[PDB]
This record gives C-alpha cells, sequence and structure tokens, in this order.
C-alpha cells in the first residue's frame, strides 16, 4: 500500500525502469515533468526524469512529494567516477553527498556550506541496508560512498583532484544532493543509486555517450530489485 517516488535526470534512464516493471502506467504532466503513475505488486510507484540539473531534480522531487505523497525516493542515473577503484559499469549507492559548487567563502565559509543547512546530506539507513543486502544475494560489487553534486559537467583532472581532497567524494553528478536535500527537508527516506559511464577526465564527455545505455541499465535493474523487496 506504499507510495514510492523513483526518478532518473534522463529520459535515457528511466526508460529502462519503465520497460523493466511492465506495468500500464498513467501519465500526469505537472511543472514541465511527465509522471508515468502505475500500480506494481500492491505498490503504488510513480517515475519520472527530471532533465538536468540542481534545479530541475529540486522541483521534481519536490513536486513528487507534494502532489503525490510518496513515502520513499530512489534514485537511479550514471555518474563519474574520481577514484580508481570504482570502475566503468559499477554501481555506487551514496551515503552522503555534498554539492561542491557552493562557495560562500567570501564570508569565510567552508566550501559546500550554506547558513541554516549542512555540508553534507544523508541519505537513508534502511534503503541503504536493503541495498547491500540484495547486491550480496546476486553477488553485485556494490560500493558505497560520498556523491559530489553540482551544476558543471566535470571533465577535467584538475576538478577531479579538487573533489577528493576538498569533500572525498568517490563520484560526481548532476542531480544528487538536490533530491536528498529535499526528502530531507520533507523527512522522507531517500536512497541514491549511481551506475559509472565514465571517469570525469578530459575523455569524459566522450565515455559518457557511449556507456549511457549500458550503464543506465545496470541500474535500472538493481532498482527493479529493491522496489520488489519493498
Ligand atoms: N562527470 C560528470 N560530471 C557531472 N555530471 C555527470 C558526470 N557524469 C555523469 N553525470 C550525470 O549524467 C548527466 C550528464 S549531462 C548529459 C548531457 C547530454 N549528453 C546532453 O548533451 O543532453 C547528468 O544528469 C549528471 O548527473
Amino acid at each position: 500500500g506504499q507510495k514510492i517516488g523513483i526518478l532518473g535526470a534522463m529520459r535515457e534512464e528511466i526508460t529502462p525502469i519503465l520497460e523493466l516493471f511492465g506495468v500500464d502506467f498513467e501519465e500526469i504532466p505537472l511543472g514541465g515533468n511527465v509522471f508515468h503513475k502505475g500500480v506494481y505488486h500492491n505498490k503504488e510507484i510513480i517515475v519520472a526524469y527530471s532533465k538536468i540539473g540542481k534545479v530541475h531534480s529540486t522541483l521534481t522531487t519536490t513536486s513528487m512529494i507534494l502532489a503525490f505523497g510518496v513515502q520513499k525516493v530512489l534514485f537511479s542515473g550514471v555518474a563519474g567516477s574520481l577514484v580508481k577503484d570504482l570502475k566503468i559499469n559499477d554501481l555506487l549507492v551514496a551515503t552522503q553527498l555534498v554539492q561542491h559548487d557552493v562557495d560562500l567563502s567570501a564570508f569565510d565559509h567552508p566550501l559546500g556550506f550554506i547558513p541554516e543547512s549542512a555540508i553534507f546530506i544523508e541519505t537513508s539507513g534502511s534503503l541503504n541496508a536493503l541495498a547491500k543486502k540484495i547486491a550480496n544475494e546476486q553477488h553485485i560489487a556494490l560500493k558505497e560512498g560520498v556523491i559530489a553534486s553540482g551544476d558543471q559537467f566535470v571533465h577535467s583532472k584538475e576538478r577531479k583532484e579538487f573533489l577528493v581532497s576538498e569533500f572525498k567524494a568517490s563520484a560526481v553528478e548532476m542531480e544528487g544532493a538536490s533530491v536528498a536535500f529535499v526528502c530531507q527537508k520533507f523527512g522522507v527516506p531517500c536512497c541514491v543509486l549511481r551506475s559509472i559511464s565514465n571517469n570525469a577526465d578530459e575523455k569524459a564527455g566522450m565515455s559518457f555517450d557511449e556507456f549511457l545505455e549500458k550503464s543506465a541499465h545496470t541500474s535500472a535493474k538493481f532498482l527493479k530489485s529493491m522496489v520488489d523487496e519493498l
């Protein structure tokens, strides 16, 4: 009898999800987004891609909670690896996220900090546990770690190094921190999943286009597993 929200940043990331669920989906348009509301194993699921960035992901998450009353939010998308032990197509679940492009240093504030907020945002302990359990049941090398979210596609060793030293981030993306932040403000458990589709290096743009499809599917599958266990 639950209500579960599922989000992707791109249409490419949620089409595999709608496929895998295989149920009739009702399409409700709202705020520039199209929500796919169906039913599945007695769980009401609302799926959608937010479009790219912090503004887009924040808007959609807030509508998904205030309009559809979803009780849990799962995110599935692709990301860029910042550390060497996280490889293309690997899976990672974010323990904590940060907004790496936030800079109020002119007020002598650490980077990533905003008054009345926090540098790190935590995700659901129960959902991350569930994710870990499942990964062992199918011998999947699921990884854990901090994820940096900003409104810039990271494609430079230089920035890559800034993110690992400053926040000790493992992967970089563009919608993680937004989604998790909003869920926290509304007290909704959030889980952020990401498949590595590139290395955030000079060759990142290229590496991204090639693995978009494979990565988006590794991610969609795992997540469908979690919705089954719910
Ligand atoms: N290295 C990286 N730096 C920032 N975001 C990355 C990233 N690798 C993957 N991402 C993620 O996947 C998307 C990359 S932006 C996609 C651009 C697309 N080719 C176009 O031109 O329309 C974002 O949703 C972001 O969350």
